[PDB]
């Protein structure tokens, strides 16, 4: 699937309809993807991953920092399947940050393994493209990419992940570990920043 | 607020994008309100209830059968506030079914919890029965309120979602007792209406 | 197999957990943490589906005490149903028990005929009540009848009835919380707990 | 608080009482600390953290890899606290791996003037935290506190005691809830003890 498609004209939700940290009350325009909706979509994603990679060991690779929540929740849903079914995905985990791969184990530890890369968002797709080329050089058995969000943009290089949560309009989103200058990671909903939020936390 | 307003032209979601029970695969048309969205909205409602009833004992009254999931979940979010704040709503619980002695409501603060209000006629009827026992105060929370010209004009104190006049199931709402065991609120398909018809 | 809680189980200091402010002086110890109940319930759900998953299930909640266990147990069953190949519809009903045993507020028990009936209870103590309800239910020729009880007490007062599915086997001590009450109080408490002497006097009828 | 004290002769739980990953059925001996108990304790820890640290911008530092589950859950509870009142403070997050060499984080200067919460899976000898602390303090945080899910009772202790402690456990080797044995057992919700067969099967 292209994932859950959010139209260009979608108005999102009034902030007053949800519980939102008071320190961000004036910094956000609307709620765009409620936390619980992300969870519902992530549950179905876990099952799709189980379908595609079930019955083989997986190395789950989290692209920090923005991927951390999606990673934890996706792995939690996969673990729920592992313990309530007879078929399993034994998993190990690693974490990288992109500058240039920062931290993480030797990429040679990926050689001959089934790798699931977990990302928060694909915009141009250039970054994931570059990451994939690099990882491929270490001869993994298989590599798939799960991304919570994919942006509809004319700047799109044309990269499509294997698993996508939501396909969104070309708007700058924050929340659910996605940040603006390190802020808004502590917000469980995906939201659009307000003009005052951009000005307040501007680098 | 009127709650989360869902438009007449809301398309809903393709079933294929969510986890749904196999035995209903052919019987639903779209998912209308995702379980998680319901939880998010319910978390805010619990804070609204606390703001309005916060300093007092309440009797939480569940209207069975459809109100059972919303009731459990709303009370769970209230309890979360009760144990993480110095503000507290002590609660007792009661159940009733429409289609304990209400005397126990005399002089009490009562929160009635309902799955859905359509015409409002059922709730007005329930309210007139409760008021016969002279409660101290009565507030009503409904997960769903229908936008419909058939409404008698009754509006609840707390509303989750305001929806189009469409027949919905799931999250404990049924069609002939079926579809209660569905976490999402959904719109039933033609084959489902026929399969499960009385 | 039930989790066995020993006679000498000391439980946990209240200050190690989050508990409702209005009950701070009213409880003695946390006996069974909420999280633990959830973990055990997850596994009970699976046991239930393994045994009953083969035919339409009617889940009967015994109010009021059964309501929390019922909701959570059904949530775990639903999670199973939506992440698996095969699935069966479940319908639900709710009943209260009253001595003249008399069943209040359910559907016609003829709805039970030919069905896999799952009765969901908070606690079995002497078990006289469940033993009576079962005899009743069996008049309507259910395909199958099984009982799930969050708690079962080790008590010399037992008539010898044991449920099919048990969360925890506990000592002969009065417990409250997770919808179990003392004079209607303590239902709004997530953990299973023991009441303090001040709690007993405050809420005594 | 010393946290929830688990005795030397605590027997933990038979695996059959819980749902356990199919692939570890032979590799564990007992469940030691059920996932749910960890969550209940973590919720209370979150409240204690906000009570001490909630007055100023908090930077939460996750010590990878084993601290990742405790970190995600602890922060979720903290976020829940911050959205159910009108009083809250911003929190930012960082992730480090420990080699006195800190791998993969932001410049430590980003800690200057902040309330820093270091989140760890377990303290044993305590040598790692003490060394980490000695470094972090040289960046003049407004305050530095450490939350650790587990703290071991051991005569090998350097005498370090964290500020927030989930559980105080015996000197036993445990896995689960992101704690590993040679990278295995991270994908397990409960804290458990390995079996003899598990230890030989996954030995490095
Ligand atoms: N937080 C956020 N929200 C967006 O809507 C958004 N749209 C694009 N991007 C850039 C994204 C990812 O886009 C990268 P690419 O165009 O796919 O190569 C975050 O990148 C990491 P940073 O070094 O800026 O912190 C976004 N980041
Ligand atoms: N399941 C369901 N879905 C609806 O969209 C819907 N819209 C209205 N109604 C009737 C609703 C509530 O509307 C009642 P009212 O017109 O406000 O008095 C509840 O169903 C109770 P019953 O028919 O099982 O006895 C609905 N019921
Ligand atoms: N709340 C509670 N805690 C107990 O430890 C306990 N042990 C036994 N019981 C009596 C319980 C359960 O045991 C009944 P039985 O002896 O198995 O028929 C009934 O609760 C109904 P009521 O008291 O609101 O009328 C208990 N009730
Ligand atoms: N998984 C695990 N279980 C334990 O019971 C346990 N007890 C101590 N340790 C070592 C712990 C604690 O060591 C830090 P310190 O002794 O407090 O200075 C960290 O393990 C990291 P690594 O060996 O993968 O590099 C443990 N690790
Ligand atoms: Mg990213
Ligand atoms: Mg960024
Ligand atoms: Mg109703
Ligand atoms: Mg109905
Ligand atoms: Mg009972
Ligand atoms: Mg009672
Ligand atoms: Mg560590
Ligand atoms: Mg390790």
């Amino acid at each position: 699937s292209p994932g859950v498609v959010i139209s260009d004209d979608e108005p999102g939700y009034d902030l007053d309809l949800f519980c939102i940290p008071n320190h961000y009350a004036e910094d956000l325009e609307r709620v765009f993807i409620p936390h619980g909706l992300i969870m519902d979509r992530t549950e179905r994603l876990a099952r799709d991953v189980m379908k595609e990679m079930g019955g083989h060991h997986i190395v789950a690779l989290c692209v920090l920092k923005g991927g951390y929540k999606f990673f934890a929740d996706l792995l939690d849903y996969i673990k729920a399947l592992n313990r309530n079914s007879d078929r399993s995905i034994p998993m190990t985990v690693d974490f990288i940050r992109l500058k240039k791969v920062i931290g993480g184990d030797d990429l040679s530890t990926l050689t001959g393994k089934n790798v699931l890369i977990v990302e928060d968002i694909i915009d141009t797709g250039k970054t994931m493209q570059t990451l994939l080329s690099l990882v491929r050089q270490y001869n993994p058995k298989m590599v798939k990419v799960a991304s919570l969000l994919v942006k509809r943009t004319p700047r799109s290089v044309g990269y499509k992940p294997d698993f996508v949560g939501f396909e969104i309009p070309d708007k700058f989103v924050v929340g659910y570990a996605l940040d603006y200058n390190e802020y808004f990671r502590d917000l469980n909903h995906v939201c659009v920043i307000s003009e005052t939020g951009k000005a307040k936390y501007k680098a």
